[PDB]
Formats: C-alpha cells, sequence, structure tokens
C-alpha cells in the first residue's frame, strides 16, 4: 500500500493472544480489556525499553467495544472499560510517544459478536482518523461471500485513505479466501500494508510448526510480494507467556526475523521474564527483521529433520536459520556448504559469520569451499548472519 | 510381581530420552553411550542430591552392547565404550550407594538392532545377576507372535527369580501388545514390577498430552491393578530437557506424582536448571508418588478444557491436580466444590489444603460445603494436598 507507511515490518503490541476477551472486570479487574490495561501497557513501553528497541503501535485488538452503534452510527467504546473513551486513550498514548492501533471488522459483526463494519466502511474511516487512530487491524469474520470480502477491504483502503491521516492498515483478507481461491497479492498489495495469510496463533510449539510448515509451503507463491509498505504477517509473537520452551521461544523470534513479519508482542509487559525481554529487545536480531532492503526470507533446504532459512539482507549481508526439528535426544550436529547459501554468492570470495541465536558469537572468516558446522538444540534454532568481505 | 521390591514406585535416571542411542566417540566423547557417561552422572547423583530425593536407580538404556554375544554365548558390553565391562561398572555405581540398571530385549534384536535375549533367557538373567544388576528394563521389539511375546516376559520374570538376586523388573509388554488384544493386566501383574503401557515419550507437549489422555480414556482397566510391587509406568520424566515450557514442566512432575507412576529421569544432570532440578527434587511431590497406600490416582472429571485428577493417599489424605488445557490467553480461574473431591470424604467435615505446585502455599481450611477457586496457566498446573481434620 502506497501511503508511505510500514517501510520496514510494522513493530508493537497486540492484546489478543494474552488477554483475549476478558469482559470481566468485576472478577478480574487487572486483565480484562480495559482503557487501564492499555494505559499501563503505554507506561511500559516506554520506561522498560520497549519504544527504544523500536516497538511504537499499541495496538487494541477485539472486544473494545459497546455492544450497540450510537444515534449517529458510530462504533462506541464499551462505556465501563472504556469510561473516558477512545480519544482520550489515544490521546495518552500519544503523549508518550507510541501510535496507537484498533480493530475492527469487514462483515456484520467482529469474530468476538461485536458490531461490524459492513455498511459502515465510510463512517468507521471517519471516526478512527477523528480520534486519532494510528493503525486499523481488519478483520474477515462473518462475511457471507469473497466478492464482499474483497469489496470491503479496497472500500476500507478508500475510506481510510480520503480521511487524510496516516493509518497503517493491516488486513485479514487473503486468509479468508483460503483455500477457497487463490489470493491475487498484486491486487492486494495495492490497498493493504499487511495480510494475514494462515489460521490464528496460539501459545504453542503446534502453532509455530504449523505456521513456519505452512509458510514454507507456500513460499513460491507468497515469498516475492512482500516488502517495504506490503509484508505478509505470520501473526503474533508469543514469546514470554506460557507454552513454549526457550528454544521454541528463540525458533520464533530467529524466524519472524527472517521473514520479514511484523512484530506485535501479545503477552503481559507487567510481568515478562529478563529473558524474554532480552531476546524480544535483542537489537542485533531486530536489525535482521527491520532490514531496509525488506526482502523476505525462505526455506533453503529440508532434510533429516533440519530446516535452513536464509534472508538476503542490505549491504551484501545474509542472515541464515537452521532449525532442528527433531523433538527427542539432546543438540545435533548440522554442516552445511558456505557456497550453498546466498544462492553461492554470500560468501564468495570469503564471509565472516556471527552467531545471533541463541548466544551471541563471532565464527571468523569462511572462504567459498569451506564448511560451517553448528549444533542445534531440540525445536531450537541458530541464527547466523553472513558478512561478504567485498565491502 | 511378589519380589519384595518396588513397594513404591522405583525412582532413578535413565538414558535413552536425552542421549538415544549415539554410539559415535570419535566426534561426540561426552555425550554417546559410554561408561564414562554412567560414571559421570553416578557421581553427580550423589554430589547433587538426587539419590538423597530419592533417585537410586542408574539405568543404562539400549546401545550398551557388542554386536555379537561371545564365544559362550553371552551379551558383552561393547569394547570400545565399556572397555572396563559392566561388572566394574556396577561396582562403581554401587561404591556410590545407587544401584545399576540394564536392559535387554524378549525378541530377537533390541529396538536399536543388538542381540536379544530370545534363546537365552536364563544365560542373561545369569549373566546379569552375576554382574551385580538391580534392575531389567526388558523391550518387546522383534517378537514375531503374541504367545512369544507373553511366554518370553513370563520366562525372564522366572529366570531372575531363578539367579536368587533381587531385580526390579520392567516389562513393555502391554505397551507391545495393545495394537492386537487386550492385555491381561492380572497376568501382568504376577510376573513385573512396572510395565510400560504407550507409546515412547519425546520431548514435547505433544508427547505428554498424549500420554495422559490415553491414560485417563483406559483408567478403568489400568488404575485399579497398580499398587506396591506392581505399577503402570507412563514412560520418561524429561523434565530439563528442550521441549516443554516450565508450566509443561510442572504437569509432568504433577500428574506422574498423581499417577504413582516410577520416576526415571533422562536429562543430562551436567547441565540441568536450578528450577528443573528444584521440580524434581521437590520433596513434598515426591513424598505424594511415594505415598506408602500406593493407589494410583484418575481423572476425575474433564470439560471447558480443564481436567481434575485426584489420588487417595494414606492418612486420609488426598492430591489433587487441576490442569488447564487451553493454550491460549492467560491464567484461567477454576472453580470446584471441594464435596466433589476424594468420592465425597475428603472434606467431610472439613480439610486443610496446602498448594503444592507451582508454588507451596497454605490456603486454609475449608468446610465440606465450601468452594476452591485457582487460577491455572495454561499448560499448566495447580497441585493440591488435602489434609481430613478427623
Ligand atoms: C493479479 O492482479 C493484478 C492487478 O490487477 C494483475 O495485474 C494487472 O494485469 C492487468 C491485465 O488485465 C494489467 O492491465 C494492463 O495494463 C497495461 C498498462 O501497463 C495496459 O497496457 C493493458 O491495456 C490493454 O489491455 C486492456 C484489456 O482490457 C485494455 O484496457 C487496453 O485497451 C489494452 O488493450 C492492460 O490494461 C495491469 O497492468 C496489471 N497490473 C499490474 C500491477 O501489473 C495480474 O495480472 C497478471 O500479472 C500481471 C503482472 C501481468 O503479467 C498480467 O498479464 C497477468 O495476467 C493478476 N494476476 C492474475 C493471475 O490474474
Ligand atoms: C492516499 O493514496 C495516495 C495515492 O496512492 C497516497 O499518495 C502517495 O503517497 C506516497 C507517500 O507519501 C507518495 O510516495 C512518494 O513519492 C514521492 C515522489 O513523487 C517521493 O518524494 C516520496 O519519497 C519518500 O519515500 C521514498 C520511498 O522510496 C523514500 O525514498 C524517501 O525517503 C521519501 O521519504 C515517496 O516515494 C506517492 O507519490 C503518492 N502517490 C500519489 C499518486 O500521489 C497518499 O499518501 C494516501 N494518503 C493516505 C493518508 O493514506
Ligand atoms: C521369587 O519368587 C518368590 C515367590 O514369589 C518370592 O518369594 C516371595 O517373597 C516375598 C518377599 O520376600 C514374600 O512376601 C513376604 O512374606 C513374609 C512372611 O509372611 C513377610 O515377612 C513379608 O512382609 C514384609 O514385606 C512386605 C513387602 O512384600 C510388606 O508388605 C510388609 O510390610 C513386611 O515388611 C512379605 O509379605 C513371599 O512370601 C514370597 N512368596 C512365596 C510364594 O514364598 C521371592 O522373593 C522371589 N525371589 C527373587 C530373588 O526374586
Ligand atoms: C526369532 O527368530 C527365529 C528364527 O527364524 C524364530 O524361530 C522360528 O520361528 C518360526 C515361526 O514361529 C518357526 O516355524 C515353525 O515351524 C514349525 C515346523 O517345525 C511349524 O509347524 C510352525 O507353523 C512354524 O512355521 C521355526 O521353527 C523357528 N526356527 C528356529 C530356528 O527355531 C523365532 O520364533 C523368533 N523369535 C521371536 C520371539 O521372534
Ligand atoms: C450482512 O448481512 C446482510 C443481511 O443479513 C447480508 O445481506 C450482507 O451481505 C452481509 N454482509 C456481509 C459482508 O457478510
Ligand atoms: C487373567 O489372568 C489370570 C491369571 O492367569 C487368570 O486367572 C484370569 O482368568 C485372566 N483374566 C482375563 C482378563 O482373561
Amino acid at each position: 500500500l502506497d501511503n508511505g507507511l510500514a517501510r520496514t515490518p510494522t513493530m508493537g503490541w497486540l492484546h489478543w493472544e494474552r488477554f483475549m476477551c476478558n469482559l470481566d472486570c468485576q472478577e478480574e479487574p487487572d486483565s480484562c480489556i480495559s482503557e487501564k490495561l492499555f494505559m499501563e501497557m503505554a507506561e511500559l513501553m516506554v520506561s522498560e525499553g520497549w519504544k527504544d528497541a523500536g516497538y511504537e503501535y499499541l495496538c487494541i485488538d477485539d472486544c473494545w467495544m459497546a455492544p450497540q452503534r450510537d444515534s449517529e452510527g458510530r462504533l462506541q467504546a464499551d462505556p465501563q472499560r472504556f469510561p473516558h473513551g477512545i480519544r482520550q486513550l489515544a490521546n495518552y498514548v500519544h503523549s508518550k510517544g507510541l501510535k496507537l492501533g484498533i480493530y475492527a471488522d469487514v462483515g456484520n459483526k467482529t469474530c468476538a459478536g461485536f458490531p461490524g463494519s459492513f455498511g459502515y466502511y465510510d463512517i468507521d474511516a471517519q471516526t478512527f482518523a477523528d480520534w486519532g487512530v494510528d493503525l486499523l487491524k481488519f478483520d474477515g469474520c462473518y462475511c457471507d461471500s469473497l466478492e464482499n470480502l474483497a469489496d470491503g477491504y479496497k472500500h476500507m483502503s478508500l475510506a481510510l485513505n480520503r480521511t487524510g491521516r496516516s493509518i497503517v492498515y493491516s488486513c485479514s483478507w487473503p486468509a479468508y479466501m483460503w483455500p477457497f481461491q487463490k489470493p491475487n497479492y498484486t491486487e492486494i498489495r495495492q490497498y493493504c500494508n499487511h495480510w494475514r495469510n494462515f489460521a490464528d496463533i496460539d501459545d504453542s510449539w503446534k502453532s509455530i510448526k504449523s505456521i513456519l510448515d505452512w509458510t514454507s509451503f507456500n513460499q513460491e507463491r507468497i515469498v516475492d510480494v512482500a516488502g517495504p509498505g506490503g509484508w505478509n504477517d505470520p501473526d503474533m509473537l508469543v514469546i514470554g507467556n506460557f507454552g513454549l520452551s526457550w528454544n521454541q521461544q528463540v525458533t520464533q523470534m530467529a524466524l519472524w526475523a527472517i521473514m520479514a513479519a511484523p512484530l506485535f508482542m501479545s503477552n503481559d509487559l507487567r510481568h515478562i521474564s529478563p529473558q524474554a525481554k532480552a531476546l524480544l529487545q535483542d537489537k542485533d536480531v531486530i536489525a535482521i527483521n527491520q532490514d531496509p532492503l525488506g526482502k523476505q526470507g525462505y526455506q533453503l533446504r529440508q532434510g533429516d529433520n533440519f530446516e535452513v532459512w536464509e534472508r538476503p539482507l542490505s549491504g551484501l549481508a545474509w542472515a541464515v536459520a537452521m532449525i532442528n526439528r527433531q523433538e527427542i535426544g539432546g543438540p545435533r550436529s548440522y554442516t552445511i556448504a558456505v557456497a550453498s547459501l546466498g544462492k553461492g554468492v554470500a560468501c564468495n570470495p570469503a564471509c565472516f559469520i556471527t552467531q545471533l541465536l541463541p548466544v551471541k558469537r563471532k565464527l571468523g572468516f569462511y572462504e567459498w569451499t569451506s564448511r560451517l558446522r553448528s549444533h542445534i538444540n531440540p525445536t531450537g534454532t541458530v541464527l547466523l548472519q553472513l558478512e561478504n568481505t567485498m565491502q
């Protein structure tokens, strides 16, 4: 989408995976979807380094709305959970140097069942603009046909544009086509800053595997179309939560960088371990994700329960990731010819290799004809950065 | 098996899951299956508190054998990887106050392909007893019929008995039978101290869920047959490795206590986190697993992605485990009437409830009509102990 936004993958925080649609502020006041939750996160995004690391969008997912539109046909914030309204929230978020995302739906209802925007695209567009909304995640639930799905995503795009406000537009369009029709990503990119392709992530290794396997199975179809201002969205980071082992968290952070995915944390910033904080704020790994060239990585090979993925970076550099998919035994030896990496050219005549994950460590110079040997933990990933010696 | 052993479930260390069949001491000398590997583990079992926590059996799984029997038809320890032999390893292990477990197979080969004991039950049994072995894990690969399986398992039981040495006998008998026939756990209990019921565990949440799910489904068949001298074996503890979140690890420790499972660590004692060590050596949770009553627990109810399991204990006590099976979102509140627990007698007229996992905490007294509310992490487990007030 040629709106000047998302020139690198968007970074921020999204409430959904961790907090979902908890509307019970009587029993669970510290975890229900309320203005207070978001004010608290915005404070922590500044004070604990998230903004500095580059996480700047603070994003409301589903279940912020009141059940009914108002008399003028507008979506209303829920009055008991957001008593001061979205405008005041946006102002508060803006006063911290952060940006506000919000959620709406292309069809008649949101997935959680609140008012959808079908029949109100322009009004909802105007409302968000006026409130000072900086990003819109637009879901594809309760949409009766694919014609109506496309038209809606397009109409809202144009609507957002006509407001004159810069708003990052995140679509779920191709996800709700699959596997009923073949998305045309040239069309989709004309209208969207990013797009979800696949099923909802959850807090599981099954989920991460399934997203990586789906992406590599479909990479020939979706990798080339991504770039500055138009990205593949494989959904949230679930690092720092409950259901992934440390090695599986690293795999996610490594592969989200390789994939040029937007980086939306979904966790509790009030209760996050120093290790998860460290991984999510890893400067070198974020730098890979935020590479200005915006060329999305891909799976180079699979075999023997190993996976090799690689991403072309700027400055004649490459990021390479090796995953161990064997979920039994110990760390496993993997050996690859550096001549196979970077389409032959990463290490011609030589390259310097730095391990970034799971720990940072310089490996040294590797000549074109040589071999790389790593030990990779079960469900873990080694992330390497290759620097050609031609500069 | 009425041999005086396994009066509470056996606790120890077993190499398989973490170290597998790594024969390459050229490239990976510190992780290949060798005598040094077991000697180190043995040193650490003493120095790092494992033996004191209760873990006493150090057990070699598959891939310790040379490819051929010797000229007298005996199995032999691989000469490169066990140059000093199994006898000297046993003496070393014994000298630390520990006990040696070893592996063999009822069929013609082991699962890794080394010599099986079919045709050599008496000789192998004698070999092991002469060597000073204290436990035998007997696998069921490469058997051609279910009769030979049952016969084999039975024969070896008698053979070990005939040696006159105390040897804990672990059978994979029913695991290998289940695809074709319902096992006779009354028969199996007669010959074995424990029996593996199901597919091999791995370092994954999927695996663990599938063991609990299988065990709960089949609990009417297997729960009551277990007791002192004869246990259900849901396979190895995999806490301290790679594939499980902290919450998932707590779930394993908890349910393995509820199920009165033998507790066999399969990890690297040389490289284990303090948090994993603390969980595995948790005295109060071990105490539940080692309850002298030896009645195995069971799933009380499931629903709404929750499970409640309970286990009866000596002294009118009960252990209760609540599992959150929803793998999305945050800690989830669960409310249960204590009157539902312990067949209605757990808190009649009242009980004192202590939380043991994930953190030890006293929750006070509870009348028979009162309700308990806990917050359970996704894939995590809260484990409680209930003391009746009579
Ligand atoms: C996925 O979606 C995209 C975006 O819509 C398609 O790309 C577009 O394809 C259309 C073909 O219908 C192109 O239209 C042409 O535009 C050029 C301008 O450079 C005109 O010269 C050309 O005009 C002729 O043909 C028209 C016939 O109706 C008449 O208007 C004229 O009188 C004249 O005869 C025609 O309008 C778009 O340029 C093109 N847009 C982009 C961004 O590339 C995809 O189409 C495929 O991929 C294209 C790159 C190209 O190779 C097409 O030939 C392919 O069909 C579409 N993908 C699929 C699978 O359909
Ligand atoms: C509504 O839709 C319109 C129509 O697409 C959209 O207009 C486009 O805005 C973008 C971004 O502002 C324009 O792109 C710029 O083009 C000029 C040259 O014409 C350049 O100077 C700009 O350079 C910037 O970005 C470059 C990216 O390569 C960088 O190299 C550089 O650092 C600059 O920062 C940029 O390329 C585009 O030309 C217009 N298109 C048209 C036809 O007007 C508008 O922004 C939308 N409005 C909203 C609010 O969404
Ligand atoms: C080979 O097989 C034979 C036959 O099964 C087996 O002999 C059995 O040994 C057990 C235990 O040694 C005997 O059971 C004991 O009986 C005596 C006498 O009444 C009791 O003292 C024992 O009670 C104590 O220990 C019990 C635990 O088993 C506790 O329940 C109790 O609290 C006591 O502390 C115990 O009941 C059993 O009598 C014989 N069986 C027969 C048929 O004789 C033998 O041990 C096996 N040999 C080898 C080497 O495996
Ligand atoms: C391990 O391998 C050996 C070697 O093959 C197996 O022994 C063989 O078992 C077969 C089939 O059970 C026996 O065949 C039988 O032959 C009789 C005729 O004597 C016939 O009436 C039966 O119907 C059957 O076909 C065979 O005799 C026997 N051979 C030897 C060398 O003893 C053995 O069963 C295998 N053990 C296990 C547990 O898998
Ligand atoms: C919403 O509902 C109306 C009537 O129930 C239907 O005609 C319309 O097509 C629906 N819109 C979408 C996009 O699902
Ligand atoms: C199981 O085995 C026992 C002991 O051999 C025997 O008495 C009984 O009949 C068997 N019962 C079943 C389930 O067939």
